[PDB]
């Protein structure tokens, strides 16, 4: 039932970059995802103590969440869009891997996996 550390935002030894499709991924893809009327459990590293899932964290191991990349794309935290899109699908993954099908936070990261991969593709 308790709360690993969240996932760290600043690394001063990790190579950081600022390229023209992080920058789309922060602007478009991010804040997309954020006004989303389903992000609002995603905005934010889960929170077991306060909503009851004391075996979240017994079973997922890389916990991810938008408000941990939101602020790495604010730090320039990425080399590259890839390690941002590979944060966004850790999400979706963790969610589909804790939660069973047809539960109802299952179907707010499905909606918000539909979307995300909807402005993916017109990746720069
Ligand atoms: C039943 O509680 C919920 C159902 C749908 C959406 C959100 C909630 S909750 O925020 O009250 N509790 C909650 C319940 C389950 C989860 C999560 C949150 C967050 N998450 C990423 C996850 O994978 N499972
Ligand atoms: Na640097």
């Amino acid at each position: 039932s308790m709360n690993p550390p969240p996932p760290e935002t600043s690394n001063p030894n990790k190579p950081k970059r600022q390229t023209n499709q992080l920058q789309y991924l922060l602007r478009v893809v991010l804040k997309t995802l954020w006004k989303h009327q389903f992000a609002w459990p995603f905005q934010q590293p889960v929170d077991a103590v306060k909503l009851n899932l004391p075996d979240y964290y017994k079973i997922i191991k890389t916990p991810m969440d938008m408000g941990t990349i939101k602020k790495r794309l604010e730090n320039n935290y990425y080399w590259n869009a890839q390690e941002c899109i590979q944060d966004f699908n850790t999400m979706f993954t963790n969610c589909y891997i804790y939660n069973k099908p047809g539960d109802d936070i299952v179907l707010m990261a499905e909606a918000l996996e539909k979307l995300f991969l909807q402005k993916i593709n017109e990746l720069p």
